[PDB]
């Protein structure tokens, strides 16, 4: 249930101008793409609140990767869901190595100790049946929305209630404006990832999807099992958890499509005029260092 | 449950194109706006055939509005949600008076015996009871959703699932285009329905609403008891049962907004550009004579 908001002074949402004229705002399943400007904050947040939603934010931060929590987690308590309760979940090998951050009231950070895979392709991968495992064991009965991110990133700006809807994908900042053709789904028939050349809406990105704990629990199941069928048949993933995911929302149209303000690498990237704000950017690191031992 | 989807081809949604350059496409509280050129039906109607949707419409011909059955029921054969499972619901004092009507497959109609009003304004507002009492004794076992529409229409082009949600309302065509001091809210302080001068996102029409049961039901009852607070106190909303819907939908935002796509008026407003199909619409009729004996 959800009682009537009150009374609230706001412009009126003119009919006969268009909230954005050089983007899409809404998908071809009338599924909202979340841009600045298509959205006042003010509705959202009342409508939330009068929900008492929490929202779970996981994080994986393993071997190298704990040296990413400190800024990810100081600049999620700035911009990330400020005024609602928030619950982080902290995945890593290391629970020693998670940086003290101060946080506000009505949020929580928990660390969930899991195994360190060798390979980084793995650790990345196993992160949905690691999700998935956790869904049973703990966010089900904890929290409303699960938010599934990578840790070398720092929030920017406004990352809000925006974003919350039964399933979500964000565009990738290196694909939004190519072509079907161009993304790079996996294009190998004999992996469950496949996606042939006349197919696809979007490419989402593998650092930022989420949607309610039900429907998390579920694309994290459907990932893991396209994942261990794969490996079965001595295949991977040619983006690994970023294809199982690409799969799963084509045939499972997401309720709302994040804009690249919520995913972006301002480093190669720039600030477009297309893009108002920057909410959530890629850290500097490099690979081949950061990811091997 | 959701199933996935299977392969489909069909035009990529270009992310740097907007879909419509000309109107406000999703509302501030991220709820589509449904325009021709918003949607991909061929994607829409595979998602809710995938969930054995049945659609309910309740359409009320009390006294001399039999006569507008005839046509309003063969056009909704002809438009409204071919391909999913209808049930039309005629609330009546005549059940005599229903015309024989042949309904395609998977399509049914119900005639439901009631009384009738002597005055037209609370034979209008007495829908919304009428609605909530049958949301009770018949409509939540019956179907998914409910639309519930003004007799003296025909529909005159498509009306699918690009409309389901669990709460809709329609863009009254008289007034998408005005400034909302102009919109015709009451404004007596004295009325449940009262909205003041600085509030309003829209003007809703009293002839197109629905959602979920469970919504629907919400919808109805609080609409009815508002109109018996009104009639204790003296006061009658000054567009009735319209009045009401306009201050529910205030409070409790629709999670779709119709387009005046789906309740036009071609005689009193002609065809705008701005108006790429005129889907529902008004049959001519004379108020001094229809509405009395
Ligand atoms: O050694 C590793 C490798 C990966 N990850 C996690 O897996 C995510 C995805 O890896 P990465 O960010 O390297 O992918 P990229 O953004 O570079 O494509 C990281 O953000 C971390 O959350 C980690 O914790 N430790
Ligand atoms: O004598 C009446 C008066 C009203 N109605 C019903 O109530 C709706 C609202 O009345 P009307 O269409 O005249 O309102 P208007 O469109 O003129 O505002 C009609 O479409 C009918 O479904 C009816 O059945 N018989
Ligand atoms: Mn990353
Ligand atoms: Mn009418």
């Amino acid at each position: 249930f959800m009682v009537s908001l009150p009374r609230m002074v706001y412009p009126q949402p003119k009919v006969l101008t268009p909230c954005r004229k050089d983007v899409l705002v809404v998908t071809p399943w009338l599924a909202p793409i979340v841009w600045e400007g298509t959205f006042n904050i003010d509705i959202l947040n009342e409508q939330f609140r009068l929900q008492n939603t929490t929202i779970g934010l996981t994080v994986f931060a393993i071997k190298k990767y704990v040296a990413f929590l400190k800024l990810f987690l100081e600049t999620a308590e700035k911009h990330f869901m400020v005024g609602h309760r928030v619950h982080y979940y902290v995945f890593t090998d290391q629970p020693a190595a998670v940086p003290r951050v101060t946080l506000g009231t009505g949020r929580q950070l928990s660390v969930l100790e899991v195994r360190a895979y060798k390979r980084w392709q793995d650790v990345s991968m196993r992160r949905m049946e690691m999700i998935s495992d956790f869904c049973e064991r703990r966010f089900l009965s904890e929290v409303d929305y699960l938010v599934c991110v990578d840790v070398d990133m720092e929030f920017r700006d406004h990352v809000g209630v925006e974003i919350l809807t039964p399933l979500f994908g964000t565009l990738h900042p290196g694909f939004y404006g190519s072509s079907r053709e161009a993304f790079t789904y996996e294009r190998r028939p004999q992996s469950q990832a496949y996606i042939p050349k006349d197919e696809g809406d979007f490419y989402y990105g593998g650092a930022f999807f989420g949607g309610s704990v039900q429907e998390v629990q579920r694309l994290t199941r459907a990932c893991h099992q396209a994942m261990m069928v794969d490996q079965a048949n001595g295949i991977e993933a040619v983006w690994h958890d970023e294809s199982h995911l690409n799969k799963y929302l084509l045939r499972h149209k997401p309720t709302k499509v994040l804009s690249p303000e919520y995913l972006w690498d301002q480093q190669l990237l720039g600030w477009p005029a297309v893009l108002r704000k920057l909410r959530f950017t890629a850290v500097p690191k490099n690979h081949q260092a950061v990811r091997n031992p």
